[PDB]
């Protein structure tokens, strides 16, 4: 498609003018940061923001590249170095510590330094590492921790747990080994550790005793409390402070979020990861721009600020089920997180970061015409005369060999909810991507977000932006009235 | 390999602090520019870069993720949204027009609105839209125009020609009815449309009558001249002003280099792309660098300022024939281009920009070790048993069926030079992806490249701050003593 006004060269000339304008006003705020918030989308790297902008584009009515995202308006972009310190291509968990803590570290492992070892329970003591979530707990802040997948994954975990072993959920996953050298499972680590003021995503399995039924499917064994110790790690949590609240359900959520009596919340929506929002059960279930908003509401209560992680934790989980339709709409829904948030903070004293921890082997092609579907086929076909589809993955579950009969796909195949694109090598998951990602950054400091940094930068800007250690000593005046004009 | 010193957190601490003491004292530079310089990596995506930074780090001895490309040294950094008019995943010659001129257009025209349709000569008139190299010449600078393919390539060609259609590189490649329309070549628009002072790259053939042996290779009639005007556009280019120099080899390139009579040049390297920088003659061809070192002496004499365009275009090629080992020491060559034109100019008085016109299907993945070739395989055996490299494209010639027998390839095949990584679907040609690119800028407005912007803004802010057409009216003050 041509759009007619796209035609005209004064339509690019003013465009670029008034792009010029908003560089040339663009102030950057000089002030400490009261608020400090970091959205993490979970494997979305740049091929996926793109992707993402086209379907959100569409989806809104309009042919898609051209149509910002929420996450397009942020003042300040950076690249991001993902790799591990062990590994170039990155995990989800040694990602984790370096823009949690601002320390680079090993595959498998959280909130320990390089020095511990995968499975080497022994390796973690002398070795941990400290989030900047803990030190804004320290300095009296608010703390609260948004994700779609459950509470105790790689990325959430980051914020509270040191683990030499990202698969530790509960006791029951544990060696006997290890939980005699006297490591605790991240469920434990989630209750006792820190202080956390507000806790919202799935995972309640790994919080109940084994054969607790789950309130929302009671008649299925593998829904079940799994614990070996038989703790109740939900009523061990409300019983630390007065004004705590549990939740497993939205209706309950918007109770709560309106409860002048509640403020600390656990709200724990399935017994492992959420549905996929494309699958949620609106009634039942809250999106994550609702729990992002309950957050930010009771977050905001605290005058000292606060300091809020929001994961879109299934994007990752989409590209890996080699499902292009599951890992984007997710990333809509995260974009969406991300206007929510902005609707509820001033920049004047909200540092707001965007982020990916790592990309994946996603990307599109094809020579594709102006407003077609992200999901729609290139207009011409393959050297087979077989169709392709704009979306391919180098590897994982989409890999199809009907012998040697590669599969000649309709839009209406591809354009399908459970469509998984083809592969170039077979993998039961697909694997992550070694490139880097973006930062975007707004509020005060957001402009020390700049050029190409290591990873573990992210974590030291909003610590010295919040004046918290190591950077308590910061020298910047607290937050007032300075803007971007943006 | 597990590095010793990063085991420590204090490694991790030290190298945050002494970023954040980078940003605090980071100063945009707020006068005009004198001299203006684009990098382009064509086809350089953000994957390209990573996977470049990482073998560029190893040949140097180094683990290869941590050490920093020269691109990875400069201040401001944003994200380029490259979709062409009528096409979201874009093409060479509809990029080039957003980049160079400041106006998208339509998949595989140049410099020409998307007012304009792709092969219909008629469409081209009235809808011509100008360079900013075409505008910094108008206001005194000089010019030049540096690239690994042949210098009538969609990317080059962006900077000086109006064309429906990029195959039109001589008048043997039109129809006679466009001849007969009024539509040039890109060969003559190069000599013809505006004043050049430097063109270094490929593309001898398209230059000269048809026949005319080659110097390199006179007895290949493939790489003979193929003009069927019988015109000379060496010679006619020549003879547009005193002083003018043409070049077809190293020997001759660094003896006009040093030349005092010489103020404008024309060099040719080939008969149509230079030669991948590996497969490269040392004493015959010239490297990249070596180019963008000669374009910079040259152009730096006139006391106005220059526009220089510098191309790694061969970056694209090596992605387009499936062959990451071609793409990714392209883009090396390219980050050492980018250096040398740092050793040469100053940020206080120099806008550098560096960015790609788009990106391509091209990953690396596998969780691969630290410290290990990026043309490497995976530490574990895929599904079916078999290993796979780290490197994997989307689609492209790397593609093999095989009955459906995927081949079970060892390290020594994987980091072969020629060698293909899998691909999921059968192409002739790997195609671009749609994806945005990063744009890195240093000196004067260069923090105006920042958050996410369309393609075309590249131009717009080049032309502002060398206060070209147009914005003559940029009210900015001359350069200074002021560094970042
Ligand atoms: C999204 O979340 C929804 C909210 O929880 C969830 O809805 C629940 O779904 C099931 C239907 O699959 C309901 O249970 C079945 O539905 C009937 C219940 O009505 C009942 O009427 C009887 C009248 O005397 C009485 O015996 C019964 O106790 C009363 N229940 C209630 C809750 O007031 C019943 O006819 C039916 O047999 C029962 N049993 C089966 C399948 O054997 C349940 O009530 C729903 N809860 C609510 C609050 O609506 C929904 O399924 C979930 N998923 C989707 C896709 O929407
Ligand atoms: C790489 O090229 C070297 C230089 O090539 C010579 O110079 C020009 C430059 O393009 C070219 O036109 C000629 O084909 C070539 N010919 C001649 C007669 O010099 C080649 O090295 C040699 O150059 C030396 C002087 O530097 C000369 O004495 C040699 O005779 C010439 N080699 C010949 C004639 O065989 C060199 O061969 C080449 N290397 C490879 C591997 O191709
Ligand atoms: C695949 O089906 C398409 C119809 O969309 C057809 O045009 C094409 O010829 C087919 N390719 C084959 C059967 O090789
Ligand atoms: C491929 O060769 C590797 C040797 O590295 C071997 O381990 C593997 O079993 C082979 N795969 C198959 C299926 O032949
Ligand atoms: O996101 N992860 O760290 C992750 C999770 C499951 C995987 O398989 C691979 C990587
Ligand atoms: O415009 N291009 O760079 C381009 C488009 C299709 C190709 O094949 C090769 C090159
Ligand atoms: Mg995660
Ligand atoms: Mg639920
Ligand atoms: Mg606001
Ligand atoms: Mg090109
Ligand atoms: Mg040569
Ligand atoms: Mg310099
Ligand atoms: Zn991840
Ligand atoms: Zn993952
Ligand atoms: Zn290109
Ligand atoms: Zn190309």
């Amino acid at each position: 498609v041509i759009p007619v006004e796209e035609e005209n060269p004064v339509f690019w000339n003013q465009k670029a003018k008034e792009a010029l304008d908003v560089a040339k006003k663009l102030q950057p705020i000089q002030t400490s940061a009261k608020n400090l918030i970091l959205f993490l989308g979970d494997g979305m790297g740049v091929p996926t923001v793109t992707a993402t902008r086209i379907l959100k584009g569409q989806l809104g009515g309009h042919l898609g590249p051209e149509t910002p995202l929420a996450m397009d308006h942020f003042p300040f972009t950076a690249l991001s170095k993902t790799y591990n310190v062990d590994r170039q291509v990155p995990d989800s968990a040694g990602t984790a510590t370096a823009y949690l803590c601002g320390v680079k570290a090993n595959y498998k492992t959280i909130g320990v330094s390089a020095a511990a070892r995968f499975n080497q329970c022994n390796s973690t003591f002398g070795n941990e590492v400290f989030s900047v979530m803990h030190r804004a707990k320290k300095a009296g802040k608010s703390v609260g921790v948004v994700t779609t997948t459950r509470v105790q994954h790689a990325s959430p975990a980051g914020t509270y747990a040191h683990t030499v072993n990202r698969d530790w959920y509960s006791d029951a996953d544990m060696p006997s080994s290890a939980l005699q050298e006297g490591c605790k499972d991240i469920a434990t680590q989630l209750i006792s550790n820190m202080d956390i003021d507000v806790i919202l995503g799935g995972g309640r399995k790994f919080m109940f005793p084994k054969g607790t039924p789950d309130p929302e499917y009671p008649g299925d064994s593998d829904q079940s409390g799994v614990r070996l110790d038989s703790r109740n790690l939900v009523e061990e949590w409300l019983a630390k402070y007065q004004g705590t609240r549990y939740v497993w359900n939205r209706e309950q959520l918007m109770q709560a979020s309106q409860d002048p009596a509640v403020t600390r919340l656990m709200g724990l929506f399935e017994p492992t990861e959420m549905k996929y929002d494309v699958n949620r059960n609106a009634s039942a279930d809250p999106s994550l721009a609702e729990m992002t908003e309950v957050a930010v509401r009771l977050l905001s209560r605290n005058p000292q600020g606060f300091y809020l992680f929001v994961e879109g934790g299934r994007i990752d989980q989409g590209h890996h089920a080699g499902t292009a339709y599951l890992a984007l709409t997710e990333a809509v829904m995260f974009d969406s997180a991300i206007e929510k948030a902005s609707q509820l903070t001033n920049e004047k004293d909200t540092l707001t970061l965007i982020t990916a921890d790592h990309s994946h082997v996603f990307a599109f092609g094809g020579y594709t015409l102006r407003g077609t579907s992200i999901f729609g086929l290139a207009p011409l076909n393959a050297q087979d005369g077989k169709s392709y589809t704009s979306i391919l993955y180098g590897n994982g579950p989409g890999y199809v060999l009907n012998s040697g009969n590669r599969p000649n796909v309709t839009d209406a195949e591809s354009g399908d909810v459970n469509y998984k694109q083809q592969a170039a090598v077979p993998l039961s998951s697909e694997t992550h991507g070694g490139e880097d990602v973006a930062i975007f950054a707004r509020g005060p400091q957001a402009h020390l977000v700049h050029g190409v940094q290591e990873q573990n930068y992210i974590a030291h800007v909003m610590a010295f932006a919040g004046c918290l250690e190591p950077y308590t000593d910061c020298g910047l005046a607290p937050p007032a009235d300075e803007h971007h004009h943006h």
